[PDB]
């Protein structure tokens, strides 16, 4: 009847009681993050956090269930690498799903910490422009105008390219004929920067820009205040549509010089 | 004939009851995780979830048989660690395939959570547009209108664009020819955002580009949501109207070419 | 000459008996999972599930030689962390290998569970449409038409969108040139869709889209599983027809020209 | 002097004795795998097959000085964990390494076992298309005509497509102007149809689609695997001439232009 | 009743005593690289370093509390390997998540310890191009002109090309029609790069014909030209052309086309 | 003073000795390995062969140094767990970046193991094309004509089409109007397969495309490995004469326009 | 009171004592492996190996402060499992992190001992084509012309195209008018070869493509290495200019129109 058998039983004892502490300890910290969290309601709708506290409450058991289980198991001479060999495939799963979640939460703690954008700017992340709305540090919620609502997860943000810090830039690359007067037109965009630095750094007429096979393309470009580039852009369009129209100035419309060939069928 | 040979007996024992209450456990709370979701019939038809309840049971067992054994084996003399390098290539083929239905999983479980779109709206997801039909924890299926319906497993939103969160934006941009009066046409567009504002923006931004002979003027709007892309075909006509009333010539590629004398 | 020597005997037998034990019982087990697939004739000819006994036989014998090799080392003082640092470089490589059959697997799983799409409908799964032929849970087998038959591993399909679920939707993007009486061809679609009504949607939606001599009005309609690039082609004719009789003109692409004076 | 220093003897001689036993063992086992691949001459040249044998032969050497040198160090007080810390630089870098033939290798195993396609169809691998020459399983090998042999790893295969199965399916989309009488056309076309189905579908599916200034109808027939490039040869021979005697105008391109007055 | 009991005791006692020393020595450490940082208001606001201070407090809590409890818990015949197999599901998503991070600051210590680009040159990184205003070791900031301030994360830099090395280079592919005199425009040219030399900035050079298309043919000037000079002489260059083109009456690049005509209807 | 601490020294000791045997040893190995590949000066030029050398030796020195620095803290009550780790930074960045070296290795030994493609034929390789220079086991090294050579690294191979093997083929797609006669041009290529025959396929298979305005038959042929492009362009040289003898009249774009008046 | 209490302080004692002999000697090692680097002022600037220095102690200030710390822990009874799944955080974390240098190095090492490109000749990376400056073994620095420099991590090397290995080679691929005479143009062509042949290659390669109004000759020769682009250039000019003389006619598009009888 061997002098054991009672120490074994201390054993699983030591295991259920532990467990047991366990579990209520557990408990009671959860309704605890629970009455804090609840009764202050700071935020999250109820529904919602009684799903979360749940949630919670359901891993804490099975996390307690799998280790008491495994205890006892090895105390019936159940080898624990082998058991490790199968409770890993978990370990995995759920350590690399969970990879990305952490991913996003650190990105989101640099956008927030180097305040990469204020709740209020308008931002390009990933080919994808608009204003920001939200930032949460899981999520960054950026609605374009005309665009929608575009819910990106922090982690994805491989750049975050700003449109509004240290001001703006606007630009207006105006096509000429090349079959054209330059410097009466250069003259005339002179005049429209002029006139436009007139109604509250630029606007400036920086040279010829490009030259392609008909048409000669000379940029206009200005440094506004944040958000007035867009604006500053299609004044100046205007501007330049009515100087072409004033000055006669002929239009880049694309050209062909033909030949004509002596045939039949 | 030494004096372990009956410890041993008590290990190998030990072993057997363990597995055996194992089993009769794990088939007692198989059959009440069944006798839950099967007698209130909530959801799920019984072809499906007895198919599921085999699933559960069968796993239960290859892993007690598997846990079992390796620890008689250990009893046997036979090493744990080269186990481990065989059962291994298992738990890492199974580990390593299951992480994707864990990464939709906690997706999906955000997805709802954040109310990130409800039951019932548009949105466009992976270059993938439609209306939103279900949203489970693993899966969103949404319908496009003429493109059938989509399933996506949540892991594989990289983006959600909401279009009908508060509210929507409606846009046209309307092409004329440089060759044309600017602020005749900006007057008529101005006339048409007065009357489309009379039937419940609409408002005239400049011109947006300029163009080799055209040149775009966008009007935009902000409407309530899915009123959108409606707004945008009303203003369409009337802007089609308003270039036959007022007789603006239309936005026609022009080319200017230039004649030579030859032969061949 | 000590006392363990006899103890060690025992340990080193205790190994072999333990395998000997394993593979006989191996034989057994995969001889009985044989005698049931094989007996009862229910699907797999012979050739092939004679190639996968001898697969699963060979993987049992080469696990017991290496698992009963590596516990005789570790007896004669082989240090079995070193032995594990050579034997994973299997681990690892036939781990991650199958990891993607397990891919395949569970995906498989789901889309069956799910009734992601039955073994006859028209679906779309990675920009590649046809007609589900077979739907194993490692691969699902998809003909379209003109298309050939596509094999597709399960793991590979991140979307599937199926085309004949709660029905399908047909359309048709009419364009005509705006150099055009818009009312007219507006009415005339109107009296087609009134037409195609009668056998057994279809509506006029706005102008859908504005270019630059073109203008675009859509027609779409509901239609029961499958009749949809049906309804479609019959909406076609009567749009050629219609603009034949209402001898409206066509969208032809029209450029307007500006002559130069000049020479070489 | 101690009483141990006999023992630690009788252990560094354990590991001696066994990595000889170990060696010379191995060395016989490579010599009769070798025995038989080699007194048969069933395939690869010897030129090869001694490579491979000496390649077998120095991977187990080194496994077992590797083994027998780590052992022996653990006898010197040497940590196995932190040798553990160096040996699987080469443990990842190998097995992670391998990962890929593995790979490889069930992905052939299916592609045969399922009979995906046999030594001799015509099929497209990942956008590749030939008539398949080898079947190995590390590598399926693959002809087009015009175009090479490919050599493609089996693992890379994420999806074949099959051309030649249950048959094959020919396609021809006839392309006319809008400006045109579509019943004379389709009509041309059923004939067409007649006349190739005497010729051992095919048949006349609607407008198929809708253009600028053109108009598709679109003819397919059910053929005989591969018997399909050469139908639709015939079809569009047969349209071409109907296309003559019908005298029905060809699908150029057209344009309305409109002209204007200026200068420079 | 036992021998042990005490010694059990003087277990988990241990791990106590252990415990506490620890969090105690660690709000300390953490309170001096608190005071240092802090007191000396080099850079960061407070608002800032306070939420990163109770960070390392809350993160050594959180570990001392795991590991203690761990360790209680070993002395209630838990077993350590089933736990390590709860516990590195956290191992494994922090530690793979954090990876990145480890990536960006090793990029950015190369980036910056070996002079790749300097706080103000103009460069292009990852298709986007801009003048460099930081340089902190976990992102480089970049602003371009007209296209915003760019914030990019260290470890994503695949290449780095400076523009504004040893130098810059100006190029202009002037293209003319076929259907002309070859050396006349040459020639032309020859004159360009004499008059641009003139003013003040290697080149400007005619490299031959490099292209030769339909209806066009392509020649080259290029000119080596100090940091950031470049664009500008570009321009210059280009305007030089037009005019050249005025003067010496060549004809434009315009796209020619023969017409065949045929005789039909409808 | 106890009785351990002379057993303590013997155990230091036992690292110290080995660890000095170790260095000792493997200088002897290394100077061997040595002595062979650089007294019979069959590749490598010496300056390199002696870098690679002290790379040896001191690899070798580090990790003699690590496993007996580590052993002695593991005498001072130094965690060993804890220790891994720290070391394990290393042994996972060396082993995964070591993984690629490995790749290419396993990859190089199939490419030449299985005469993929021997060191001399005219191969493409990820859409890059060329005659295979060199063939080492890490790297194949490709030159295509006006093209460079390129060095690749055999594991980025994920496939690799051979141009070579058994043979070439040969194919010229020309063009025709279709406002052409098809028999009189069907004949004329008939005729130049009939002449190209004649000196050391080809043959016409049918009209291989149709489209707009043009029309397009393919002639093909067998030809021995490499006198391909060289066929085909005897046979573009041959269908331009015939085009002119024939008078056939070219595949120029052809538009139809319609006039419209107007003005501005 | 026991007996144990002056072996444990033993124990605490071993730590900390190793722990400062640990720290000591790594502070002479750096201080020396800097004495080195320092007092020759072979390369790098102090300002940098400064910090680098730093760099080093603080890794091993950190690496001891760990090593002893998690050590005392295991000594008051915590358990060193759960300490690894802590710690391992950071063993992950910068291991993954850091293999990507890891890479590079290797990278770099068999760039230069394959000497796969001399510090300065000119080679295309990546689809990025320049002379190279700079070869370090983490990184290889480029300058295109016109294009900057281009600093490339070795690791990101896919492909190295090196342009100027065994000599170069040179193509002008000249196009012409189908509607032309073939043999007086490939008769200038040869007359050109002729004339470049004697200036310190060059052949004409027949009708290398066959377009719509197109014709497509290559002349192509080998050149010493950097030559190329330049004798290119000489070909082009001397081609227009032979296309002067010879009076060919030029390469333009050309489009033969229909013209139809309408209005609007
Ligand atoms: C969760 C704790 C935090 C992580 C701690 C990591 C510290 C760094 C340690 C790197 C040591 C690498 O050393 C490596 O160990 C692993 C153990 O998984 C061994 O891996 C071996 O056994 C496993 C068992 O599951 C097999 O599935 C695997 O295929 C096989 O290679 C390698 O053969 C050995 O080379
Ligand atoms: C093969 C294994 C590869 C392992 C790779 C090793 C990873 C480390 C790569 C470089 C890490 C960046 O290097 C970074 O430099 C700064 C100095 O500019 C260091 O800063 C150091 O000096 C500063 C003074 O300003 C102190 O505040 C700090 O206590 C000290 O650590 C950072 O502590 C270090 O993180």
């Amino acid at each position: 009847y061997d002098i054991k058998a009672v120490k074994f039983l201390l054993d699983v004892l030591k295991i259920l009681i532990i467990a047991f502490i366990g579990i209520k300890f557990a408990d009671f910290l959860i309704y605890r993050f629970y009455k804090l969290y609840s009764k202050s309601k700071i935020q999250l709708p109820q529904r919602k956090i009684d799903t979360l506290t749940s949630l919670t409450k359901n891993a804490v058991r099975y996390i307690i269930y799998f280790l008491a289980g495994a205890s006892i198991l090895k105390l019936f001479n159940i080898d624990m690498t082998s058991l490790l060999a199968v409770a890993g495939i978990g370990s995995l799963a759920i350590g690399f799903g969970a990879q990305n979640l952490v991913k996003d939460m650190i990105s989101g703690f640099f956008i927030i910490f180097e305040d990469q954008f204020s709740v209020g700017d308008y931002v390009t992340i990933n080919g994808i422009s608009g204003t920001v709305e939200e930032i949460g540090l899981r999520v960054t919620k950026i609605r374009g105008f005309s665009d929608g609502l575009h819910i990106i997860p922090n982690g994805e943000i491989k750049m975050v390219t700003n449109l509004t810090k240290d001001s703006m830039m606007a630009v207006v690359n105006i096509a000429f004929p090349i079959d054209e007067d330059v410097d009466k037109i250069i003259e005339g965009l002179q005049e429209i920067c002029e006139e436009v630095k007139k109604s509250r750094e630029g606007p400036t007429v920086l040279g010829i820009t490009d030259m392609q096979d008909s048409k000669l393309v000379i940029m206009v470009y200005a440094k506004t205040q944040p958000m007035q580039k867009w604006a500053v852009e299609r004044d100046i369009r205007y501007r330049v549509k009515k100087m072409f129209d004033q000055k006669n100035i002929s239009f880049p419309y694309p050209r062909t010089t033909v030949i004509l060939s002596e045939k039949k069928t």
